[PDB]
């Protein structure tokens, strides 16, 4: 019958003050029992009892009762969560004035000091009044549980929370546009705080967690080429452990590396293979990661066409020995239109070394024209060491490979400089990332402080299609997403030399979208009947044109990126004029906004960014705004997780009124209509975009999946202009 | 009736007489040897239209099966028969040309420098080929050939053609590294040089062998590298790594500097992932130029006893565990020091620290012995520094365990490589070795790949043959000859990394050993285990290292002496015979027998050319030319059975004839305690270390099985006399 307060006192319980709580938890909510929480709560109480304990048990009871009957439980126990983490930093439920909050946390060495130099005391007041601490109430279970989780400022050690979810947003939205003028500063401050706190901007997970604090390690993604040398394997080696370090993903472009047997220096040496500088890669990738499990991944990217492509595709497969396989990493096979072609003419498949066919892998992604010559003529010759293959046979090897691990990605690098923002003949794309949405140009590094190469980097963000009403709210969006990423480029630091050349010069933002399955199901549209057609078309022309229409007003402000001319858009060319024309066959969705007034706006001013969207996945800056992942369809309606502090269940937004409109992952019949609409989208993206692949062994004959079905999707996908192709999901 | 084919394509009737004419050619002056016994498994095995040289490498294989115990002399005779086609393949006929005719033909097919040309007059070419006996080529042996055949002779790779005889290579290596001396006596140190690598009185190491006159100028076959413990340091530690495997050179790692694991960064910004997963990045970046990751580049990595991980380190090689924790394709060396063995038999305990933690633990540990145990106790009563408490039993007892598994667990008294050490431990102290455990070298971690301010240490080996000198003045030439020559190797060969220049140039180490120590002491009826040659080896070392330090020293009166020879203990006028192990004089009565005193005034004079001189490594490849015993190791039989591509290859020791005895085998030896006397009583001499080799037979042993107490014993026992480093555990099976 007796409780335990916070201070060490006693006092006999009080069902009325437990009752009072789940009453303010549960304003608004339908569907939902106060009684109930409290039969499963009482029947936990025992005599001594922390009144923390009583606090996390009826947390814990009414995030068990989140189910698909009931799905407003999901912000009943995400309120009494952010109750109890009210309590946890601020010692009371309303959270102290925002200067006082800052200057106790500077103090701390939580916050940097920089925030208390840009801006006085009075303009802390100002930006004060625009936070709505009640914003707060607006977050689901799951999203509660990644923001104690990782993005909000804590001690590590003690497990102590110092702010709240208000204290982030605003404190973001203030270092981002901290060296704005004053003229115009607190009124963008505003402006990016209501985007981000109402989930219309989400923000990638170093930032959230990050630009406020005294770290400037915010890239999360990083592409580099290597060099047929030991000089540039060396470099390329140390400017992996240099990011791996700060937690980034690495993009490996491994092509160029002649293969086994090729002569070295005249043939005082040969070469010894591929697969062992890979290993070498591998552990440079896994440096900094305890043991060998989870840590840095990487994907490496190599032709099609390359002499070791057979022992290549082979590296991830659970069989085998050590000597030939490297499982740690993902691979992505290049390839281009005279592959397919021989594919489907059932011809043959020439492999040769990079170092035995001069300009020909220069080719390979500038001219497919010039390729076709070269690749013609060298087959021809007989002095060039080369190897046979079907292609029937090495297109099903691959495939193979991709249906096992699920890790092996394709990458058409034709579509990616025939539909680019870079022009091909100055700064050609030649791989990607590791989630394969990026596509920037590389150059290699011949020392890891060389400031001749240049190494991709790109900052991230994602819109938030179910937040916003109607597509004229990107323009708003828009503008506020560029300016505070554009803001980012000059507020983060870099490591290496090469890759701040590649930042500054081109200044490359990578913005994309959230529940995209939410946003059909408003709509009442589908992914498989290829109804969404239209629609996407409309809703990724306003995406793009929009944030070229805010990218180049801020080019009339600040001035276009240095390497702007290294641009298609320099040349007047749009994404509109280069898409691939098969698309015209499935939409037939007009433009809706003056393309041609833009086209002579970058021609006369140019932008500030050379590329600006790119589709992410995202399955942590998702849940926050409790969105679906990216632009995936949900595989349920209620995901559930398991966690440190129980299962945690989010359900599906507007399950209430949309429980039929959704489209489950297993509920498709194929693939066809998914890479439709990824084609459409790819007409409007800069980029490249994260698609994924998804089979159901129960929807096959012997329950297996045919080859032929394979290499349909495949040819499928490249006919509608897919640039590349991430996850392969096999249903268990 | 039967025919034969001629190398042009013609056919010619059966002749035995011209077969019989070359088999007696090939057997004058030798013992023991029965042609008629050749022709009759040779002739058997003849059918019509055989190739001519089909005949020739039929007689060849046949001589080669002939070599044993009874017939030693067949070893020679084999041998002169794969002479006389390899003369025929490069040249055409038996009698080679005029050197300065070949010269020229191979300088304009590029197979050999023409810088050779330049330094060289057509009449100077003339008096060289005078002192070319080609006659030497009938003293090598057949397992000799058989690696000149293979790997020092100059050959097309592709199609296997022999371009060069063996003299042709001796005199030339000897042109090129004589080539900037003064006419007045180049020529003249050309044939003294050549003369002795002819009669192999001192034998090269391959890459010399195979490279002193090719364009290329890769001879680095040593590299010693420090890791320093930041993210700077191990980029490039790994990038050096791969540029010298890349020139198929061994490494040596020091990576003990590396902090433990959960040490916090910058701070507590981050925290540390363990050291084996920075190992694992370093044993690819060995392997990276290697056909599957075998064959090519091996390391040895080094790190302190007392390390934090040091109980995770030495498990890294077993065949258990997960590949999380194990690196396998690497071998590793504890570095332990008198404090450590003194936990050890007080039974006590030894506290592991990490080096991060520990301010100046680290360098003490190599420098200062008494700093250290004033450092490590006052460490040890501090509860503020993170440690860990183990038994010094268990965990001698763990290294051990894991030697005796693999083979390859290896040790170094880092004590005795800084007291007893040819260098200053305050400036330059020894922190590391190399793969074979033979080199100690002063090392400074890099920043980067091109750090001027790293120091790599290399190091040119090569090694006296003492069953081909008669008395141990002769080495007072070979030593002028060999210091010399490689001294000039320094200023010839190519360094790929700055740092790797700065050691080489400013210390300029060399590093000599021996070959035919087995047979020496045959020679002298002595044996390994019953010490009876304790004071043949105490008076045969002695007069090695007096005669190398007398050349280095009057050819620093020549030219100067090396840059950094202030950083050395000969520049305080400090010699190794004032800073040997005390123990030895218990084991040993061999009085001085040469004027060390006049030398050691000469010393502080003039100088050293070179920092170091000795060291006894190990030699497989080299002692083969020679047919020598492997380096100071005794054999494990009368004849070695090798096989090869060609077949069987017999190698027989050296005079078994009349020391058939006199030999003791490896496996004959009671203990290893009459071996570590004998290395002991060589370290007292020798300037950097020995690649002594610990051997144990489990049929000696009850239960078959090697009990612990042994181990430790001859563990402490080696430590006793001064022993630097240990090798190899050879366990018979
Ligand atoms: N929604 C809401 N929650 C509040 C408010 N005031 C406090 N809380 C939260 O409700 C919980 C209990 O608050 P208290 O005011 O201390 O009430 P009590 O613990 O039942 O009673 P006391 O013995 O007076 O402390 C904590 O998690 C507070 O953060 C309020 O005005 N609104
Ligand atoms: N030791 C020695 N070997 C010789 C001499 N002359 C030739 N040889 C070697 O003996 C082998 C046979 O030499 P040839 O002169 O060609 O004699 P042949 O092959 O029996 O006769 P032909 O049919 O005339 O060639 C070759 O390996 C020669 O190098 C010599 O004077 N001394
Ligand atoms: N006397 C009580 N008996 C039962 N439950 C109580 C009692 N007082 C508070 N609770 C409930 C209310 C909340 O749901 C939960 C946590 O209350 P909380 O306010 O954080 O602790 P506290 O009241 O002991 O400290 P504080 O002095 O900081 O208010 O406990
Ligand atoms: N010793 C070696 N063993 C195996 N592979 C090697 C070796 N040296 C270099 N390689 C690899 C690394 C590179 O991919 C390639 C050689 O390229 P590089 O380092 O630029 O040498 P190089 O410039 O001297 O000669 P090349 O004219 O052939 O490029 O072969
Ligand atoms: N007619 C023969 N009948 C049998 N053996 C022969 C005959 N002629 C030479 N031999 C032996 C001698 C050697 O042991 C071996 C190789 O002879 P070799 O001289 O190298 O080749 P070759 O005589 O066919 O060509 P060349 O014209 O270059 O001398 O064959
Ligand atoms: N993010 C990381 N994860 C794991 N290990 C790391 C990480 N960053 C560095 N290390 C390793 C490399 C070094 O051995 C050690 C840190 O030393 P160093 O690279 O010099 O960093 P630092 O100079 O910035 O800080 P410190 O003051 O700790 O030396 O830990
Ligand atoms: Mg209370
Ligand atoms: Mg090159
Ligand atoms: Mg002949
Ligand atoms: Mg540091």
């Amino acid at each position: 019958l007796l409780v335990t307060k916070r201070d060490g006192s006693t006092e006999r319980i009080n069902l009325d003050k437990i009752h009072r709580v789940l009453d303010a938890a549960a304003e608004g909510l339908h569907n939902v029992s106060i009684s109930q929480v409290e039969l499963r709560s009482h029947i936990q109480f025992y005599d001594g009892i922390k009144t923390s304990d009583i606090h996390e048990t009826i947390i814990k009871a009414a995030a068990d009762l989140i189910s698909r009957d009931a799905p407003d439980y999901q912000y009943l126990a995400a309120r009494l969560a952010i109750f109890h983490l009210r309590k946890k930093a601020y010692g009371q439920f309303e959270p102290p004035a925002l200067y006082d909050h800052v200057v106790k946390m500077v103090e701390m060495g939580k916050y940097d000091n920089h925030l208390l130099e840009d801006y006085t005391e009075e303009e802390f007041k100002q930006m004060d009044t625009f936070i709505d601490h009640d914003r707060d109430m607006t977050f689901s279970y799951a999203a509660v549980k990644q923001l104690e989780g990782k993005y909000l400022v804590q001690n590590r050690v003690t497990g102590e929370i110092y702010e709240s979810a208000q204290f982030l947003y605003i404190l973001v939205a203030a270092c981002l546009f901290s060296n704005y003028p004053r003229e115009t500063r607190l009124q963008y401050v505003k402006r990016f705080y209501d985007a981000v706190s109402t989930f219309k901007i989400s923000l990638p997970t170093p930032i959230m967690s990050g630009v406020r604090t005294p770290t400037r390690q915010f890239s999360s993604c990083v592409l580099i080429e290597c060099g047929d040398s030991l000089d540039s394997i060396n470099a390329t080696s140390s400017a992996i452990v240099k990011y791996v370090s700060q937690r980034a993903g690495i993009g490996i472009n491994a092509g160029r590396i002649r293969a086994l047997g090729s002569p070295i220096r005249g043939g005082e040496a040969f070469h010894t293979g591929c697969i062992p500088f890979y290993k070498h890669f591998q552990t440079a990738v896994k440096s900094c990661s305890q043991g060998g499990v989870r840590g840095g991944a990487a994907t490496l990217f190599y032709p099609m066409w390359h002499l070791e492509v057979e022992s290549l595709l082979v590296l991830k497969n659970n069989r085998g020995v050590e000597g030939n396989r490297v499982r740690h990493m993902d691979y992505g096979v290049q390839i281009n239109k005279l592959m397919y072609t021989r594919l489907l003419k059932g011809e043959d498949i020439t492999l040769f070394s990079p170092s035995d066919v001069p300009g020909l892998y220069d080719a390979f992604f500038a001219d497919q024209e010039e390729f076709e010559r070269l690749y013609t003529k060298y087959e021809k010759d007989d002095s060039i060491r080369k190897q046979r293959v079907k292609a029937v046979e090495l297109f099903s090897l691959m495939m193979q490979e991709r249906a096992s691990t699920g890790r092996i990605y394709i990458q058409n690098v034709d579509h990616c400089n025939t539909h680019s923002p870079f022009d091909p003949a100055i700064a050609p794309v030649r791989q990607s990332n590791l989630c394969l949405e990026i596509a920037l140009p590389t150059k290699p590094l011949n020392d890891v402080n060389d400031e001749n190469g240049e190494i991709a980097l790109c900052t991230l963000s994602a819109f938030n299609l179910g937040a916003i009403n109607n597509l004229d709210e990107l323009e708003e969006l828009a503008i506020l997403a560029v300016r505070a990423l554009d803001a980012l480029l000059d507020y983060q630091d870099y490591p290496i030399p090469a890759a701040k050349r590649g930042a500054m010069g081109r200044r490359t933002l990578g913005i994309g979208v959230i529940n995209f399955a939410y946003y059909l199901a408003k709509h009442g549209k589908r992914y498989s009947d290829g109804s969404a057609n239209n629609l996407t078309h409309k809703t990724f022309e306003a995406i793009q044109y929009y944030l070229l229409k805010a990218s180049n007003e801020l080019a009339k402000e600040q001035g276009a990126c240095p390497w702007f001319n290294e641009t298609t858009y320099a040349k007047g060319i749009l994404p509109i004029d280069t898409y691939k024309k098969d698309l015209d066959t499935i939409a037939n969705e007009p433009l809706h906004y003056d393309w041609e007034a833009l086209r002579e706006s970058i021609k006369t001013h140019g932008l500030r960014n050379s590329t600006l969207s790119a589709l992410m996945p995202s399955e942590t800056s998702s849940q926050i705004s409790n969105a679906t992942n990216g632009i995936e369809p949900p595989r349920g309606y209620v995901s559930i997780k398991a966690s440190k502090d129980g299962i945690l269940r989010q359900v599906v937004p507007d399950y209430e009124h949309l429980h039929d409109a959704y489209e489950l992952l297993w509920e498709m019949p194929g693939n066809d209509g998914y890479l439709q609409l990824v084609g459409i989208m790819q007409k409007f993206i800069d980029q490249s975009i994260s698609a994924n692949t998804n089979y159901d062994p129960s929807r096959f004959p012997s329950g297996k999946v045919p080859m032929q079905q394979l290499l349909k999707d495949l040819l499928t996908a490249y006919k509608f202009g897919v640039k590349t192709l991430y996850y392969q999901n096999t249903r268990d």
